This record gives structure tokens, sequence and C-alpha cells, in this order.
């Protein structure tokens, strides 16, 4: 038996993720949850039944929160005052930590641990590992973690609760919670959600043109394919002289000239303002 | 026995490769090839010889056009006078023939196949198909073709050269040499190549600013995984509130409010000039 973990928002959408990783190590887990719904997937799905705050603090080691990251700060200043000095309170993403919605306790340990999912380009020999696109499940993904307050000891100990929720694990990493909130949402979201989005409307304007609609589904993702691998060097080569030439007159021609700016501190603080 | 192609350019990128597939196949083949470097890979890595323009073209039915597309036009023009009526000149790109390069004979068959290349999101088993970024290996492909000039019934012939040269092929498509231009430059290139790149830029940016190399590259290709995953509708799901929020914003942050009007046919007739 190892560390005493309280998770808040048991039966929510990472909740039941969690706690279904969670069944498979040595942890001793107490499962919070406020829904019917979510009380009812954790009983259904896992056999798991949930139990008061009080029954779930007491003698904790490490709380995970994962309730939404709009009420963090509400949830973290409620429970609080029933954690002792050296009690890990852990996040799942980096957002309502960085906008400053933990508690006022300098003598509490606070851990962000946020997936980067698998890989798009990955050679999964397991055919159920090539269909886990979240994580979690059978594919192996990385993690990044920050240890925003606390002895660096702590960083080891929520590191290991990390490798296991999100398990299986390729690639474990440390950052702090600033480089965090540059990942997402700053090139997560801001950056790739929505040129994904610009891609796929894109791709819709073809196929109003006339284009037959799988024919443009398949013409696009064929050529990510290949044009990704090489832009991100998961196989040698170069592009084309017209690939090129295209990218020359793409950038000027699709994008604001200061779109890099949103990774200024100013930008990046604005976009977690939105979210929290 | 089939049909009789001659294959120009036999050496290059592409010719090596269909000299490849149409090994495997009932097609009688010639191959011309002005370069040593080419007659040389040919020689070394398929065991062919090659031979001149008089000889691939004596009873010729396929030619097939596998050199650069800025020569397009002055190949074909040298070679038309030798093809009797009723030949297919069949190209691997839109782009030369939509720019008005091919000869000026009613009576020529003008065909073109352009592969999709494996598609980004895929199931296959075989992990050497997992690994075949571009196509013609052992991944499944889809292919575009156009007939733009010649007789109904030539399709059937291109197309089955087509699929061919691309094996193994996934789905097959007719489109237009207008529609195939819409997905190359415009939708490939001017989109997918350009936003790619400035996805790479982000990436090294988030580098740059203290992120770890690897870190940034996992967190950027899962997030890719499973945003593509959703958006292109491989898997169910829908974004998170925080997702939308981000795009809400990115769109007009990042993009040209006109950026859409890269598919208006002026704009693509002009970035097929620029590499023709
Ligand atoms: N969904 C994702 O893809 C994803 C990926 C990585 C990280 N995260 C992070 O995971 C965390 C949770 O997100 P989610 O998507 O699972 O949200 P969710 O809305 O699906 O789940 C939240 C759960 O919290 C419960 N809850 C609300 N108030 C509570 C309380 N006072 N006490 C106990 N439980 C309470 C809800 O009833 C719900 O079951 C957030 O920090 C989010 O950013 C989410
Ligand atoms: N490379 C790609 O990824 C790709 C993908 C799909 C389609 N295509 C199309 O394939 C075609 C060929 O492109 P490539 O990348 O193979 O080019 P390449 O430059 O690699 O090869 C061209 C070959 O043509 C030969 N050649 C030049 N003049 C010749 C002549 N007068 N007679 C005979 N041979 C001659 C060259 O010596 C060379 O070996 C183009 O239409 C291109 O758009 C290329
Ligand atoms: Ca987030
Ligand atoms: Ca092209
Ligand atoms: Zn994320
Ligand atoms: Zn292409």
């Amino acid at each position: 038996m190892k560390e005493k973990i309280a998770l808040f928002g048991a039966g929510g959408k990472m909740g039941v993720r969690l706690a279904k990783n969670l069944l498979k190590s040595d942890y001793r887990v107490s499962h919070v949850e406020v829904s019917e719904v979510g009380k009812k997937r954790l009983k259904d799905e896992l056999g798991l039944e949930c139990v008061s705050t009080e029954a779930a603090l007491d003698n904790v080691d490490v709380v995970i929160l994962a309730v939404p990251d709009t009420i963090i700060g509400k949830i973290a200043a409620q429970i609080a005052p029933q954690l002792r000095p050296g009690t890990m309170v852990m996040t799942l993403d980096a957002a309502a930590p960085f906008a400053g919605h933990l508690p006022d306790r300098p003598d509490l340990t606070y851990f962000v641990a946020h997936p980067c999912h698998p890989l798009i380009f990955n050679d999964e020999t397991d055919p159920e590992a090539r269909r886990d696109y979240f994580g979690g499940g059978a594919a192996k993904q990385s993690i990044t973690s920050a240890l925003m307050q606390g002895p660096e000891e702590a960083f080891d100990l929520g590191e290991a609760v990390a490798k296991v929720i999100y398990a299986p694990i390729l690639r474990s990493y440390r950052l702090t919670v600033d480089q965090m909130a540059l990942l997402e949402p700053g090139l997560s979201e801001t950056i790739c959600a929505t040129l994904l989005q610009v891609m796929r409307e894109a791709m819709d304007e073809t196929v109003r043109r006339g284009v037959p609609k799988e024919a443009a589904r398949d013409f696009l993702l064929g050529h990510m394919n290949i044009l990704g691998a090489v832009i991100f060097n998961e196989i040698p080569g170069a592009f084309s002289d017209a690939c090129n030439k295209a990218i020359e007159f793409g950038k000027p021609r699709l994008m604001r000239d200061d779109w890099i700016k949103v990774f200024d501190r100013e930008e990046i603080a604005e976009s977690i303002r939105r979210i929290t």
C-alpha cells in the first residue's frame, strides 16, 4: 500500500479515467463526487462507491482536483483548511494555478500534471493502442509536470502519481507552470486547434466548390501525413521547390504578421483569464 | 501483356517509384531518361535499361511524363508529333495541364493522376505499411484522376494505369482538372503546408522560450492526434468549452479575414503560374 489520494470530481470525464488507472496501482484512493450521474458511472463502470469530503481527507497525502478549471479555486478554498502542511494539491491543467487561484498557503505542496496524448506519428504494434487517441488506455503518452510549490522531494511523488493516472507512459518531463502555459493554451489550443479548424474550413470549401467530400478528406489527411512527417523530422526528406514556393507566398497570404506574439506573457495570461 | 507505356523521366524521384510498381504488372514499359545518375539508379535498383525516345514511342498507347512541371510543356511539344491520334499523354500533377501547357492536339487523350498519400489516421496492421508515409510501397493510398480530353472510355484505361503506379490503393476518385487545382496547390500546399510550417514555428518558439525541445514536440504531436481525430471525424467527440474559446479568439488573432479567398480562381491560377 502506498500514499492515500483523495480524488475530487471522480465521476467526470478525467475522473473516471484516473479512477480506472488508479485501481490498477497500490495507492489507497477515496473518491468524491457531487453529481448523481457521476456517482452512477463510477458504480456501474468500476464498482466504486463515493465518500464524504471528511472521509476522503482523513490522513490524505495527495488531493487531485479533477474538477472544472473555473471552480478549482473555489473548491481548493473549501478544502484547504482540512489539509495539513506538506499535503499535495494536484491539478490536471496549468490554467487555474497560473491564474493564482490556489489558496495562500506557503506550507502546502502544489503540483500540476497534464498529458501530451499519444503522438500522431507512432508505431504502436498493438492495433488497440493504434486506436487510443486520448491516452490512458493502451497507447503510450508523454506527460508534463510542474512542482509549483513545495520541497524538491515532492516532485518525485507527484510525478509517480502522474505516471500512474496517465499510464502507459512514453516520456515524463519536468516544466515550470509558466512553461506549461506556453504549451496550453498557447501551442495546443490557440495555435494547433485554431489551425486545424482552418484546415477543416479549407477542406469544406473545396467540397462546396464541387470536390467530392471523401476525396477532399483523403487528399488533406494523406498530404498532412507526408508533409507533417517531413516538417516534424519523423522521416528524412525536404520539401520540393513547389511546396516551398507555396509556403513562401502562403505565410503572408494567410497569417497576420504578428501571429507569433500569442506567446507573449500578456497574451497567454489573457487566454487563461478567459477560461478560468 | 497489356498496353505499351513510355515512361519519360524514369530515373527521377517519381520515375523510379513508378518503374518499380510497373515491373509488377503486365504492362509493356519503355523507360526514357536523360541523366546518367538516373540511368544508374534504374540499372542498379531495378536492373532496367533505358531506350531512345523513338524506341519508347514506337506503337505506344500511354506516355507518362514523370518530368518536372516547368518542362512538361516543352517535352510534350517535342514528342507530340510522334504520337498518333488516341494516344494518352499522362501527367502526375495538375499544374502544367491547368496552365494550358499541353499541345494543341484535339485528337490526343490527356489524363492527370495524383496520389493522396496514406492517411495520417490509418490502422495499417502491417508495421511496414505504418512507416510508408509516401505511398506506393506498403501502405494503401487513395488517388485522384482527371480525363482532361479524350473519349469517356479512356478514363478507364488511365485509372487502371494510375492504380498500378500508385499501388496499393485505398479509394480512386474522378475529378476535373479545375478540382485537382483546388486540391493542389490550394488545399495541400497553400493551406496545409503553410499551416504546418506555422505550427512548427510555434513549437520552435516555445523551445526558444525554455520549453525542453522533446517536450514541445511530444505535446504538439499528441494534441494534433486527439484534436485532429475529433475535427476530422475519425472518432466521435466534441471540443471542450476551453478549446472552443481558444478557436473563437484564435481565428481573428492569427488569420487574415480574407484567407479563404485563396480558393478563388484567380488566386489558384497565380499559384500555378509560380510553379510552371
Ligand atoms: N477533458 C479533457 O480532455 C482534459 C484533458 C487534460 C486535462 N483536463 C483537466 O481535467 C480537469 C477536470 O476536467 P474534466 O474534463 O474531467 O471536467 P468534467 O466537467 O467532465 O468533470 C468535472 C467533475 O467534477 C465534479 N464536481 C463539480 N464540483 C465538484 C465538487 N465540489 N466536489 C466534487 N466533485 C465536483 C463534476 O460533477 C464532474 O463530475 C480540469 O482541470 C481539466 O482542464 C481535461
Ligand atoms: N516528388 C513528389 O513528391 C511528387 C508527388 C506527386 C507528383 N509529382 C509529380 O511528378 C512529376 C515528376 O516529379 P519528380 O519529383 O519525380 O521530379 P524529378 O526532378 O525528381 O525527376 C524528373 C526526372 O525527369 C528527367 N528528365 C528531365 N528532362 C527529361 C527529358 N527531356 N526526357 C526524359 N527525362 C527527363 C530528369 O533527369 C529526372 O530524372 C511532376 O509532375 C511532379 O509534380 C511529384
Ligand atoms: Ca486546458
Ligand atoms: Ca504539385
Ligand atoms: Zn491538453
Ligand atoms: Zn500532392
